């Protein structure tokens, strides 16, 4: 296996499925964890663990040693505080190929309310916008701020990510919430959905062919909320939950004082598509049974 | 005049007129403030001001000193944390007739669905309730607990107090919310309002004939949240808020993920009434304009 890649964030749904992609290429893996972490539940892909923690520059390097790539899967500050570290490490272990995971959230809407491209740029502090947009905002701009200054950083972009192994869950407590009963309602909004398992493979992709310092959106389907809402309640024999104002949301908003919540958008999938030779094949409902199954073997269904 | 009467948070609605009060009797009325606070707001009283920083305990017994009575205006924890040196400070100044202010939220709604009243306890930790509840049951025990330890303390709880000389706004929030249109709706609930005016003259009424260590409701209008919302709105000249379900407002708080906005009950004034002399003869609509009047003069409303 000539070649060895490494992933920081290996226990999260998307780092997991990084670190399989990298085993189904039949390359070398290496997972960079803390040492809290349960890196063990990934022995099965008979990896190679170096421990690290993430404020640790020494172990960091040394975790870094010899790799041909690595995968990176108050708020805005110390979202910067973790990152800072690690590419500082990285220009110290000499890595020749890093893939940062970034999310759509720090591109504006495109102007004319087609699906995003990689072109969207705020061309400053996204100022007025949510500290989530800001902090997301921010961890891209330091992406292509390390480009810019020589660093190989390429960033992959995923849609909202669902499948299987997401032990939150994160992503996956829509799935979980409708199952529950818990999840009633639903506001209007558009959002992009990514099979787990192909984000995985769309991350190897974009670290082993992206053009430095370029982003690639990993985009799956182009969904209203009120569908991806239906499909999950329709598998689960559950009833569908009804649509909720945005008016009457802000309402809430206002009784608490005595959003982003469906503030995303569809994803134009092209980049990734000529350029990696990425995107997805995998049916929606598949995606969402595997998901449902797992959830459910682990009895995070009632 | 005879008789010193004073009051700590003078400066806040409720407090404000309970000084009016004292000065309306022909009472000597003592302000106990902060340095930091506008107590230059009472001036026209022709008060007798006391400097003293709420956790001084030299300064607060000084500023105790010589009254005939006192009125007092990590949650729970620093909100014992505020009132524990001022009962400290009565012991030492030796005042003989102490009113805390209390809240109706200290009492467990009533078994049978009537009106609230005084006897209404929670036999122990209010457990799985709001922090909220937590912190107003708290200050409710450690008050009753000052009496039953030979201090003279009366409980005195009004009702959601409304009416001019509300600065933040606090409690008028609502009417400024509607008027800005901000406040498009509400969620169905069972309250008492209090004319502001009337809740001081209640107050005083309890610290000169209460009780010791007896809690005393002061009471103004039983209201559906639905007929508040609507009479503020109709007098504004504004659209009523519209209804939102009880549901609706769950299904907000588990999409955050990703209560007491109308917990409250209608309460019983007959105690007051019988013991203190004290009850409710203005209109609530005389209430609502005065408050309306208030914040359109000091502009509250765009």
């Amino acid at each position: 296996a000539h070649v060895k890649y490494a992933v920081l964030g290996a226990t999260g749904l998307l780092g997991h499925h990084a670190a399989r992609a990298i085993r189904a290429a039949g390359h070398d893996l290496v997972l960079i964890h803390r040492p809290s972490s349960q890196i063990q539940r990934l022995a099965y892909l008979e990896p190679e663990c170096r421990v690290a923690e993430m404020l640790d520059h020494a172990g960091l390097e040394r975790a870094l040693r010899g790799l041909d790539g690595v995968i990176f899967s108050e708020e805005v500050a110390s979202a910067l505080g973790q990152t800072n570290p690690f590419y500082a490490a990285c220009l110290q272990a000499r890595v020749p190929r890093i893939l940062y995971v970034g999310s759509a959230y720090a591109m504006p809407r495109h102007p004319q309310g087609l699906p995003g491209h990689e072109g969207l740029f705020y061309d400053s502090l996204p100022s007025g916008k949510s500290s989530y947009v800001l902090c997301k905002w921010a961890l891209d701009e330091q992406a292509r701020e390390q480009a810019r200054n020589g660093l190989p950083v390429v960033i992959g972009i995923p849609g909202m990510v669902l499948g299987e192994l997401d032990i939150g869950p994160t992503t996956g407590r829509v799935i979980t919430a409708i199952g529950n009963g818990e999840m009633t309602h639903y506001v209007a909004g558009q959002r992009n959905v990514i099979d787990a398992a192909e984000a995985g493979r769309g991350l190897l992709m974009a670290l082993e062919r992206g053009r430095i310092g370029e982003r690639y959106l990993l985009t799956g389907h182009n969904l209203e909320m009120a569908d991806l809402t239906r499909r999950i309640a329709e598998l689960l024999g559950q009833p569908a939950p009804q649509p909720m104002s945005m008016a009457m949301a802000r309402a809430l908003a206002t009784l608490g004082r005595l959003e982003v919540m469906a503030g995303g958008q569809f994803l134009d999938g092209r980049k990734a598509r000529e350029e990696l030779g990425f995107f997805s094949t995998t049916a929606l409902d598949d995606t969402l049974l595997r998901a449902i199954d797992w959830f459910r073997d682990n009895g995070y269904f009632n």
